[PDB]
């Protein structure tokens, strides 16, 4: 299978520029290259990407998503001077032209093929391009808003025509409208277009009534398009998240991509003269990694926008550092949107529930600038250490090692044995718990493992020994997530434990640290999951923000599994704790799979039980005043 990250970028597409005054155009500078390729150098992390080489775009290529007129007209201004330059550039809108752009604008778009390519071939299992210009204003017959030839859609265009692909999510997390992108693909049904961007109802460049929320696409192409405006600026984090879980994964995990392709602006970043957001280069670690199990991992990010030159490096570097796996840096104090996210995100549910089946239920009555530097984010030694049952041998990942209890820790067991379970002497729970221990030590005391998985018998004292043992080290916060029956040694009371809880008999919770869901038994096992795990547990799970993950697992529709596994792991920094009771070959070596970083299998492209998406809103209605990243309307005042 494919592995390593592509890093597409070369000098010359810093080498056009701005050549007179124009205030509109001055932010777009060959800096913006530079400083964005520099911070990757400082950090290590273009080091350790495969640094694919830039093309040409072809002329066959560039007329897959714009005109023959429009190519010709451009094709020319390497022979104007600066008058006919300025002449040309005023034929369009916030667009300079220079004579070596039509040089770097088919750079920018080969260099997004070649993305493309290496992706698509599994010479990588992903990858960036840092272009310049920016290609998602640009239009069939228009330069527009900095950008000459629209990069992402020739990508998708390309992926298209070359590797019969059916299916392609596009996200463009840009500030601006990628209207370029929207008309391309407007009646296509076959690329899915989804867009947020500042709109300030109208007001804000570039203007176009087509821009909101009710632009849902023409024709065949009818809900594959999706806009989502923020009509005010400073949005936060939480804003973001809110965006995704309850508008654009709920979508992109139904439409089940066949490779992502990122419109990845960072001018929706903090500090940015543009956007004026207030979301931290962080969060773009966490937008790469929860649609990082889309597509088995086949994401292009193909750089757009992003003029805080401060903002913008550290953008790229959380995006790649998530793009080679990389733990996910925790995200604080999030909660609920602002009240305009929510009229928007609300507004946008409502008009895409004619199209989507997570959104169905709505259309129905009886089922309805400085901030702080961010830390440093380093791969551990190995990432996941493996503890199968006594003599079982597995072949693992070349990230992955088994695990030799040291002294003190056979001395902890003892203790614990001593003081809380009097009377066990079953030496192999005995064993299990010198497993726990020794694991947290190493994931949690240590920078040398990242997560773990354990094979044990007995659950209960399993359960208490790991919890206990992870409270006092101390982890502040821990969310423990347990598919299975019954009860568990695990007090909810105080603000340390939530527990979500996978469960087959329709109980009753009254306590808001507790997410209890009950799934109907059916084939519509898998949709109702992923409903509840996109726009349940993951808001509360962020809202809490854990710093240890417990995952459990009883022994008596687990296909989503690999997918929860890993999109848990944007909490905690990755650091996971499972508990397999018994032995199932399959299940522990799906779970080592997706806690070791590897690429997980598509679901393929459907709907469920209206009874399931019914106990999943009573439970927003009964969590979402507490934990207000559930929110996905705005509330009622008094
Ligand atoms: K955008
Ligand atoms: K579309
Ligand atoms: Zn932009």
């Amino acid at each position: 299978a494919a592995s390593g990250s592509a890093l597409i970028f070369d000098e010359e597409m810093s080498r056009y520029k701005l050549l007179w005054t124009d205030p509109e155009c001055e932010i777009e500078v060959p800096e913006r290259l530079t400083v964005s390729y520099e911070a990757l150098r400082t950090h290590g992390l273009a080091q350790r990407c495969k640094a694919v080489p830039v093309r040409q775009a072809t002329e066959q290529e560039i007329l897959l998503a714009h005109s023959e007129e429009y190519l010709e007209a451009v094709k020319q201004t390497p022979g104007m001077n600066v008058e006919e330059l300025m002449a040309f550039s005023k034929k369009y809108n916030a667009v300079y032209f220079h004579q070596n752009i039509y040089h770097c604008a088919k750079l920018a778009a080969g260099a997004t093929l070649q993305l493309v390519d290496s992706v698509m071939k599994r010479e990588v299992r992903n990858g960036m391009a840092l272009v310049r210009p920016p290609g998602h204003h640009s239009q069939r017959s228009a330069a527009n808003g900095f950008c000459v030839f629209n990069n992402v859609a020739f990508a998708a265009l390309y992926a298209k025509k070359n590797y019969n692909l059916n299916r392609i999510l596009i996200v463009d997390w840009d500030v601006h409208h990628g209207q370029g992108i929207q008309y391309c693909f407007e009646e296509d049904p076959s690329v899915l277009y989804f867009s947020w961007h500042r709109y300030e109802h109208q007001s804000f460049w570039p203007n176009l009534p087509e821009s909101d929320y009710s632009s849902v696409g023409k024709g065949k192409g009818s809900g594959f398009n999706i806009n989502l405006p923020w009509n005010k600026v400073g949005m936060t984090n939480s804003d973001y998240l809110a965006a995704f879980f309850h508008v654009l994964l709920p979508v992109a995990y139904e439409f089940d991509p066949e490779l992502v392709i990122v419109s990845a602006g960072f001018d929706s970043a903090i500090g940015d003269p543009e956007g004026e957001m207030c979301a931290l280069p962080e969060i773009f670690a966490h937008l790469t990694h929860l649609l990082m199990p889309l597509a088995a991992g086949k994401m292009c990010v193909v750089l757009e926008g992003g003029y805080n030159l401060t903002s913008l490096g550290q953008s790229v570097c959380q995006t790649v550092h998530s793009l080679l796996g990389d733990p996910t840096p925790r995200i604080s104090g999030l909660g609920t949107a602002c009240d305009s996210a929510l009229e928007s995100i609300q507004n946008v549910r409502n008009v895409q529930s004619s199209y989507w089946s997570s959104f169905k239920h709505l259309a129905q009555s009886e089922t309805n600038d400085v901030w702080p530097e961010p830390l440093k984010r380093m791969p551990a030694s190995v990432r996941t250490v493996v503890v199968p049952p006594p003599g079982v041998e597995l072949t693992l990942p070349k990230n992955c090692q088994h695990s030799d209890i040291s002294e003190s820790t056979a001395k902890e067991v003892q203790r614990i044995r001593d003081k809380h379970f009097h009377d066990l002497t079953d030496q192999n729970i005995l064993r299990s718990l010198g497993n726990i221990i020794s694991v947290l030590d190493r994931m949690m005391r240590s920078d040398e493992v990242c997560n773990g998985c354990v094979v044990v018998s007995d659950l209960s004292v399993s359960v208490q020994c790991a919890l206990q043992h992870a409270l006092t080290e101390p982890a502040e916060r821990v969310l423990v997530v347990y598919v299975g029956d019954g009860e568990l040694p695990v007090k909810t009371n105080d603000g340390k434990v939530f527990l979500v809880q996978i469960c087959t008999k329709e109980t009753e919770d009254k306590c808001v640290n507790r997410l209890t869901l009950c799934l109907r038994e059916g084939e519509s096992l898998t949709a109702g999951f992923m409903q509840a795990l996109l726009g349940l547990i993951l808001p509360v799970a962020y809202e809490f923000n854990p710093a240890l993950v417990l995952g459990i697992v009883e022994e008596t529709l687990m296909r989503v599994w690999g997918h929860m596994t890993c999109l848990i792991q944007g909490l905690a920094r990755g650091r996971m704790l499972t508990l397999l009771q018994g032995y199932d070959k399959d299940l522990l070596e799906l779970t080592v799979s997706a806690l070791s970083g590897a690429s997980i299998s598509p679901l393929g492209p459907r709907a469920p039980k209206p009874e399931d998406v019914e106990m999943m809103e009573k439970q927003r209605q009964r969590l979402q005043e507490r934990w207000g990243l559930l929110r996905c309307t705005v509330s009622e005042s008094w």
